């Protein structure tokens, strides 16, 4: 039955087969619960805190790739830069942090984000209860937390090099899921995701974005670089 031309709906290649994505659900450990409804729930003037604590964790995953090259000197072959990434979205209200360091495993999502009891937990809740400033977070062993003084939901989607790429994601409340990733894939990492709350919506803005890496972040020790989408 000859054709000389064929529309895109007849060639349309098949799908490939559809992934399964394995995800488990955690309950946070009591006080870190406890302490995340207070983050949440609470007014604090010096939200903006929250990006130095990220900042510094990725720096420490980047500490980590210079480090390990003396047990594992293959890493030193990798091509890619150490660095960070900050995407802010305003179309989708997101604040992405993105670096190049070792990335989580599997276990680590689930043993570092929320299952294992920080042992400062309570006494920073009770420095908070006595009126402590919230900047006083990254002493206490709990600076991830901070994610929630500004987004509503956080998603972690990360791939270190002894295992595949999983997302952990919580909207607090109590618990958070891990799940196996097979989307685009994300090179050896961690993306941090911020879905803002709807008055936190400043903290997508390049002017705020660079004023509080200059005031609170300036020690980094790799470059940092901030992704601006031109205006249309
Ligand atoms: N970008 C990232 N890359 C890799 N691991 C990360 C990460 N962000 C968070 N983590 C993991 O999450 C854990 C919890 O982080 P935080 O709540 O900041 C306490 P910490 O950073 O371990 O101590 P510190 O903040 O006192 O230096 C880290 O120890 C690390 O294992
Ligand atoms: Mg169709
Ligand atoms: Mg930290």
């Amino acid at each position: 039955v000859p054709r000389g031309s064929h529309m895109p709906e007849e060639t349309q290649t098949q799908d490939q087969p559809m992934e399964e994505e394995e995800v488990e659900t955690f309950a946070f450990q009591a006080e870190i619960a406890q302490l995340m409804s207070l983050i949440i729930n609470t007014f604090y003037s010096n939200k903006e805190i929250f990006l130095r604590e990220l900042i510094s964790n990725s720096s420490d995953a980047l500490d980590k790739i210079r480090y390990e090259s003396l047990t594992d000197p293959s890493k030193l072959d990798s091509g890619k830069e150490l660095h960070i990434n900050l995407i802010p979205n305003k179309q989708d209200r997101t604040l992405t942090i993105v670096d190049t360091g070792i990335g989580m495993t599997k276990a680590d999502l689930i043993n570092n984000l929320g299952t294992i009891a920080a042992s400062g937990t309570k006494a920073f809740m009770e420095a908070l209860q006595a009126g402590a400033d919230i900047s006083m977070i990254g002493q206490f062993g709990v600076g991830f937390y901070s994610a929630y003084l500004v987004a509503e939901k956080v998603t972690v989607i990360t791939k270190h090099n002894d295992d595949e790429q999983y997302a952990w994601e919580s909207s607090a409340g109590g618990s958070f899921t891990v799940r196996t990733d097979t989307g685009e894939p994300m090179g050896r990492g961690t993306k941090v995701i911020l879905h803002l709350k709807e008055d936190q919506t400043e903290y997508l803005e390049e002017r705020r974005i660079k004023e509080i890496v200059k005031k609170h972040s300036q020690f980094i020790g790799y470059p940092i670089t901030l992704f601006v989408e031109k205006e249309r």
